[PDB]
């Protein structure tokens, strides 16, 4: 539905930020980013995920992925935290488009592998 499929997309889209430095070891931090997903899930139990899943936890964990490498990964407000800040605006448009306006498969269409029209 919503606020849950976006979290598996957030894993692939944060990987497009953290692996942008060519880091293979950031794919181990994907499993730690999944612990932020559990908190975004927990915000549905308190009805607080309606448009604000967990920006503080997602930003903090995105920055903990930077702190895996500790060399040049921008240890205060990195390009990866800036990437989630800008892409969350575009992703909110693509997700609300998938809610009412299919216009293709479904934003990422399970990595362009879904044989459908609407």
């Amino acid at each position: 539905g919503s606020e849950q499929q976006d979290l598996d997309d957030l894993a692939q889209v944060i990987l497009s930020a953290v692996t942008s430095n060519t880091d293979t070891s950031k794919s181990a931090r994907a499993q730690a980013l999944s612990t932020a997903l559990a908190s975004s899930l927990a915000d549905l139990l308190i009805s607080e995920s309606s448009g604000s899943s967990y920006q503080t936890q997602i930003s903090a964990l995105t920055n903990i992925l930077s702190d895996c490498f500790v060399t040049t990964t921008g240890s205060n407000n990195p390009a990866f935290v800036s990437r989630v800040q800008t892409l969350i605006a575009v992703l909110s448009q693509s997700s609300s488009n998938a809610i009412s306006g299919a216009t293709g498969g479904s934003a990422f269409a399970q990595s362009q592998a879904f044989q459908q029209s609407a």
